[PDB]
């Protein structure tokens, strides 16, 4: 499997965060939530505040400690006065395997995902369970088969993976 190894300082990000119980059948839900914030006008407004620090909109995964698990829909934002109607996070600086989904949004980055997932199973000890993966939708046709979905996965202590040795 192709990635690119990445990292990022410690980023504020702006949007709306859902929570579900199951974090499994989900993927109906969290559907439901991106027509949702679209149809309301959260993606457009939320597009006037990003700051270009991910050149894109995120979809974040973020782990609840009862084990429900949240799905944000945020931008990289400057820290100025949203909480009064928006999520504001930080996103803690961390270093990430990078991966791309080519074609139409959903079922490639869905395809995708699953074999990250399994990718993934070998690297126990250098994924991070606590911390958030995300999703990024950078500028695009996202029905187009050409389309790239990043799908950002943390990481801690990659080098001493024996694969790499
Ligand atoms: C700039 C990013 N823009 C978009 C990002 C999106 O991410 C999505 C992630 C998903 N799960 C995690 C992978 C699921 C299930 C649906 C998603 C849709 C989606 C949700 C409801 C209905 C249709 C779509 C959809 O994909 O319509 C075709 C674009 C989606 C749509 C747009 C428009
Ligand atoms: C609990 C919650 C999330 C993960 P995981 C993961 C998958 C496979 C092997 C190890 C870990 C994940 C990844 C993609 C979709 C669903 C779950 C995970 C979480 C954070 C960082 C790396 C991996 C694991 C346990």
């Amino acid at each position: 499997m192709e990635y690119q190894l990445q990292q990022l300082a410690s980023l504020t990000l702006v949007g709306i965060k859902e929570t579900y119980e199951n974090g499994r059948q989900a993927q109906q839900h969290i559907a439901g939530f991106w027509q949702r914030c679209y149809q309301e006008g959260v993606i457009a407004d939320l597009q006037l505040k990003n700051n270009g620090d991910l050149a894109g909109i995120l979809g974040l995964c973020i782990p609840e400690l009862d084990g429900k698990m949240s799905y944000m829909i945020a931008v990289t934002g400057d820290n100025s006065a949203d909480i009064a109607k928006y999520d504001v996070i930080t996103l803690a600086s961390s270093k990430y395997m990078v991966f791309e989904a080519q074609g139409a949004v959903p079922k490639a980055v869905q395809q995708k995902m699953e074999e990250v997932h399994h990718y993934i199973h070998q690297y126990q000890a250098n994924t991070v369970k606590s911390a958030p993966f995300f999703e990024l939708y950078q500028d695009g046709d996202t029905t187009s088969e050409k389309y790239i979905t990043e799908i950002w996965m943390p990481v801690k202590g990659l080098e001493h993976h024996h694969h790499h040795h």
